[PDB]
């Protein structure tokens, strides 16, 4: 499909084909030895035979290694391009996976699987292109030559020996696959435990549990080491068996050649021809058994890695899915029944209406499942029963991209890229201008703060934005979501980490930006949302109350009681 | 350390010597062939030489492969144990590093460096132990036997050839180290970018920026691919140069021997002997080249890892540091000046007293440095000026372990292990019993909730505990700190994501058991902490006000102002 890559692969194949010329170099030494022993010296060609033998041998070895390295240097571009394309596809498809995977994944084992599969595919492609075909050509050439100069019984013996070789290799590989899989699993578990400890370094320091993490990693490492010892011992046993088979076959061949006659067909040269061809045959078959085991391992690793990527995507677009068109940002929950796992149901027929352009609050006790409303509105999961509508359009029947582009959310636990503040803020919109970033930072009340910083927008935030304060991180999230500027805006506990001045500023910003935008604010402090158009009270995953602040307060229900418990702080300390 | 591996390693060395014996066994079989050319054949006496040829050659090759695999099978345990010990030490020292490193690290590149070093130490140890010594033995044996059997010229030529080989290898390695380092840096950067995107999957989905992350990772990957192509091309050039040198040396060695006489310069069998020795001499040098370059690369990589593992730990114990003795859990900040970076200072002479057993709140605007008080109280950093005292004892002069064991913290951003709820709760104390876990879950108001769960304590929380609710996660952190049961307890905005009922229940359950325990609560909502014994107001890193809620409200200071802004009723 690529003319450059085609040409490169053709050149590489020519390079391996030159291996056949290298194999043809040995019969030159055969002929020279035959001449030297048939004339016994005293003739003219002896000086010629010596010079030709030394020159041909040295140049043949040098040309073999030179062609191997030229093949490597010419194929390195194609190999690295294949690795890059595989890595890009794996990354892209890894970002397409469902949220349940990322929420319950273990970084160490998935990283081990990804790297092992990528390296196995690289090695497998390399060996498939550069080992399979030349070894077949060499086997056919050996068969033909052995048929012309060794008869038929010897070629049948060699075929029976390679058949026994294949049978023993298959049996030992079937025995060793279990140990290999156990080793890989233990390695993955060890790396996952180590990565989890590194992610919880702060917790370990808080609880002084360095020794416990070290001990658990040491236990995992000892398990992996024992499994690896077992696997490599089985590999050594396989190699010893294969070498025994090949060496006894070679011994039989040499025995037949010498037993034919003390002088043989040719006194000097027959032994040398046989030994050279048998070296050129034992060197590749001893590695060919390993190459069969390597193809097996690469197949099981491709099957392993591919069994993880693109295998379980919870949310997928329906065929010919149209794009979402939001003319009126209205939200409808129609008898939505949903639970994260079928073991525990979270939402039991939740139904409500959020009018277009209104500011609606969602309150309730902990565990009520408001973040469930936020995640289902974003189509991270699909509800068991009922449906979600935006402008009267089913969320499940519209493309994910348009739906998620019509929604902006300031989540409860926000994560920032390991980059500058300006990058994180401009991440809200592709190619955001500095004027939009400045306007959003003014709206998110970090303008003066960024001005007081030495690097300004170029201030580093570190990994996950932990080099900033909580309020600064929350304001950065608000700023990026304002950069996005979607028609529907969902604040999941936005004003938790904010001080009083920032709290009032962000609240006024939310009230001012609610002009033609629907606003859904999940808050634990009722006073911050008492001015909302409607307040939805959740309890155990059900809509207990709905209405204005005065309406829910007059009903003397759950919202009123909650408002009488929070207001107890100011009335009487 | 006693005979654990000694016998085993001795066996490995024995195997290596047996390999030399095999290498010495082959020329003898050739010597017999020389005899077969001096006796002119025979009816029966030729058969002996034939049988000797077949037996010696076949058994020599089979025994070589068998001894190699036996050496591997006996040394695999030692190799895996060495790799395991190095990995354990690397992990331990990685946990010993300062918090400034972990806060500003990049996971992908550090993980890549660690894994590269882990594989490199194994490969390097194998090649060093099984190539360096046998190649030296073979070179010395070839030198002595040759010197005995040809004179001086060819040994002078061989030593000059090895000197030129070493010089060319050194030059090409010095030229290729730059490309290798650039390739490694690009690989680390690409992996770091990919890991950051995987950590921010949720942000990417929130803003639909999959294409941008894919494009940036593709750019990093193509850069790494170009660097790797250059490095491997230079490697191929080095290999062809080395092979040319060795093959020309072999060719010259054969040419000198043949020029003496057609059958033999000194002895007739010396030419076949020489060519066999040249094969047995090229077999180890083809490994010696890659072993030289691999030892160089492994040393420079492990030094690079250790130059990142041996980075200076900001917080270290003073020599002969005593243990902390907390009889009255009081906290004192004495003119503490500290900033994270010298370009921006955070705390400017902060001084305050938190009495033993009192309930103290820490409030103020953003940037006032309350999380700095929490991080410095735990000695994550050391202050520029001033000091911190616990029960009148300097934090800087006590062991880190006792200090951190005397303090429990529910941080603002809590992280949970990717494990069950019971594991996370019992993590508060080493070997926590089930009764203690139950008592803490009851105190943290998650007992009944866990009872309502299908798996109960065995419910998975996922990575960082994101499979739980915010309030559930905060209460799990509270449960861990209650399991630890320290005399000083610091809540950095702990009860924000809790509803009022659960918050009040937990706080009252604490207050009942809050006897002789210091409580330090950092809160942004003042009304939740108006019942504290004392309230410390911070501004620009200084203690502006201190006192009760009624006192600070009557004083009409900063606390009153902050309390009058939240009290603004926006309800219609
Ligand atoms: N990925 C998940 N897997 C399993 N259960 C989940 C997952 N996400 C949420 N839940 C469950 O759904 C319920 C709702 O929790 P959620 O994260 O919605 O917090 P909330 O109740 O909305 O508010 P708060 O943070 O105050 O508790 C909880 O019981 C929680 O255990
Ligand atoms: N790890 C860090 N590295 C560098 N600078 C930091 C770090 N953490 C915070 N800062 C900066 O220094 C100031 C120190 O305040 P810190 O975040 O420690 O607590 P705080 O000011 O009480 O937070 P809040 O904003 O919740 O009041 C912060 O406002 C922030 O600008």
């Amino acid at each position: 499909d690529n003319a450059v890559l085609r040409r490169r692969v053709v050149g590489a194949i020519l390079m391996v084909l030159l291996g056949k010329a290298t194999t043809l170099a040995l019969p030159f030494a055969y002929k020279k030895a035959v001449d030297a022993m048939t004339l016994g010296g005293g003739a003219q060609p002896a000086l010629t035979v010596a010079l030709a033998f030394v020159l041909a041998y040295a140049l043949g070895r040098f040309s073999g290694v030179l062609f191997d390295n030229l093949r490597n240097i010419v194929f390195e571009r194609v190999g690295q391009d294949a690795t890059r394309h595989l890595a890009e596809n794996v990354f892209a498809r890894l970002h397409k996976l469902s949220l349940r995977f990322h929420l319950a994944r273990r970084t160490g084992e998935v990283t081990k699987v990804i790297e092992r599969g990528t390296k196995s595919i690289d090695t497998m492609l390399y060996f498939l292109l550069f080992n399979i075909a030349p070894t077949v050509i060499e086997l056919t050439a050996v068969i033909v030559i052995f048929w012309l100069n060794f008869g038929l019984g010897l070629v049948t013996a060699t075929i029976l020996a390679v058949i026994a070789y294949v049978w023993t290799t298959r049996t030992i590989t079937e025995w060793r696959t279990h140990l290999r899989e156990k080793m890989n699993r233990l390695d993955g578990q060890a790396l996952a435990r180590a990565v989890d400890s590194l992610l919880n370094y702060e917790t370990v320091k808080y609880f002084g549990a360095e020794s416990r993490e070290e001990a658990r990693y040491a236990s995992a490492a000892r398990a992996y080491a024992d499994a690896a010892v077992k696997s490599e011992n089985s590999l050594g046993l396989l190699n010893i068996a294969q070498a025994l088979i090949v060496n006894l076959l070679m011994a039989g061949a040499m025995a037949w050649t010498v037993y034919g006659w003390s002088q043989g067909k040719l006194t000097v040269g027959d032994l040398v021809f046989v030994n050279t061809y048998l070296t050129q045959l034992f060197r590749p078959l001893d590695m060919l058994g390993m190459v069969y085991r390597t193809i097996r391992q690469g197949l099981i690793d491709m099957a392993e890695m591919f069994r993880l990527i693109d295998t379980h995507i919870e949310v997928a677009d329906v065929p010919n899915a149209p794009a979402l068109v939001v003319n009126r940002p209205s939200v409808t929950f129609d008898n939505v029944v949903f639970g994260y796992d079928r073991d525990r149901e979270i939402l039991h027929g939740l139904s409500f209406e959020v009018a277009a352009g209104s500011r609606v609050a969602i309150v309730g006790p902990s565990g009520a499942g408001k973040s469930t409303i936020a995640r289902l509105l974003f189509r991270f999961y699909d509800p068991w029963e009922g449906r979600i509508l935006i402008d009267g359009q089913d969320i499940a029947h519209v493309t994910q991209t348009s739906l998620r582009a019509a929604l902006g959310i300031v989540p409860q636990d926000s994560v920032l890229f390991n980059d500058t503040i300006g990058y994180n803020i401009a991440y809200g919109r592709d190619g955001a201008s500095r004027a939009e970033v400045d306007a959003a930072a003014k709206g998110a009340a970090i303008a003066d703060f960024i001005a007081r910083l030495p690097q300004g927008y170029d201030t580093e935030v570190g990994e996950r934005g932990l080099k900033l304060s909580g309020g600064e991180k929350q304001r950065v999230a608000i700023a990026r979501t304002l950069v996005k500027n979607p028609p529907i805006l969902l604040f999941d506990e936005a004003t938790c980490a904010l001080d009083t001045r920032t709290e009032q500023d962000i609240l006024s910003t939310m009230r001012a930006v609610a002009s033609h935008r629907t606003t859904i604010s999940i808050a634990h402090r009722l006073s911050t949302i008492a001015d909302s158009d409607t307040i939805l009270v959740l309890d155990q995953g059900r809509l207990a109350e709905q209405g204005s602040h005065l309406d829910l307060l007059r009903r003397d229900g759950l919202y009123a009681e909650m408002w009488a418990r929070q207001a107890a702080e100011s009335a009487e300390v």
